[PDB]
């Protein structure tokens, strides 16, 4: 009861804290465009904002669930659409954050290439690759898993045979769409921070802060969910703390705003104006 209510209120907080800041971020980038940005970084970040918006706008469904002890029964189609809605955002975000890690390292360190390739169009493909990879692979999940008065919004008994097909797919996504980005993100930022270490204080604090946020996201926000998938092999059963792990997956949407503040000064100016009003 209260155990459920807490997640409801936490999700409301995430919604009511996130959505305004994310809309302000979206507007900030739309502002930062001025003449459509020449910078590949600013495009990739915009995609993350859209991926966040996609999640945050669909987030309220969860607060409604948490009230009703996951009772209200949704059609299998609706259940699938909402599930796909979530999956897309997370695994898109991971590759985008990896793309940012690439961008900062390759951009700042070894700047000769960045001086020549300061055109925006070379960047756009990375966002499209992230979207295509996310959508394309995530679709497989809902294909496989989809085509009574129990306390479950979507009870996932599946089938004993299907289990043997389903879990490998979840592990495949877990590995390729997270554990690989993880290996890239840390490899880039470890160097980027070293290069930055080797206005200056502001640049340093921005650069470190950026890396801290990206690291934190993978461990705190995305970690437990992707661990919970892997535990699937050990237990051969959906862990009870999946619903808890999901909280963290949503939490990212609250901390992603900071990324934009640390990255782009225009966002700091825009939030400055927003804070001036508020
Ligand atoms: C919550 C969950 C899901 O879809 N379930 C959970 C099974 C039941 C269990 O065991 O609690 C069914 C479900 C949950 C909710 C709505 C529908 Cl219509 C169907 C699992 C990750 N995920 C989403 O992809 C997700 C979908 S909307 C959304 C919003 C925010 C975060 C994540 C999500």
């Amino acid at each position: 009861d209260w155990k459920s209510s807490l997640i409801l209120m936490a999700y409301i907080i995430i919604f009511l804290t996130g959505l305004p800041a994310n809309l302000l971020a979206l507007r900030a980038f739309v502002g930062r465009i001025r003449q459509p940005q020449p910078a590949p970084v600013h495009i990739l970040l915009l995609s993350l904002t859209l991926a966040d918006l996609l999640l945050l706008l669909l987030l309220p469904f969860k607060i409604i669930e948490a009230a009703s002890n996951f009772r209200w029964y949704l059609p299998k189609v609706v259940c699938a659409l909402t599930s796909f809605g979530f999956y897309s955002s997370i695994y898109c975000s991971t590759w985008l954050l990896a793309g940012i890690s690439i961008e900062r390292y390759l951009g700042v360190a070894f700047p000769v290439q960045y001086k020549l390739s300061r055109r925006p169009l070379y960047g756009v493909i990375a966002a499209l690759v992230a979207w295509v990879m996310s959508f394309g692979h995530c679709t497989i999940v809902i294909i496989v898993q989809y085509l009574s008065g129990n306390e479950i919004t979507c009870y996932e008994n599946f089938t004993d045979n299907q289990l043997d097909v389903v879990l490998p797919v979840r592990l495949e996504l877990c590995l390729v769409l997270f554990f690989i980005p993880m290996a890239v993100t840390i490899f880039c930022y470890w160097r980027f921070v070293w290069i930055m270490l080797s206005v200056g204080a502001q640049r340093r604090r921005r650069a470190v802060g950026l890396a801290v946020v990206t690291l934190l996201n993978f461990l705190v926000c995305f970690g437990p969910y992707n661990v919970s998938h892997l535990v699937g092999y050990h237990q051969r059963k959906s862990p009870w703390w999946r619903s808890i792990a999901v909280v963290f997956s949503s939490l990212n949407a609250s901390l992603d705003p900071l990324l934009f503040y640390f990255s782009s000064s225009v966002v700091r100016r825009a939030f400055g104006r927003g804070l001036q009003v508020l």
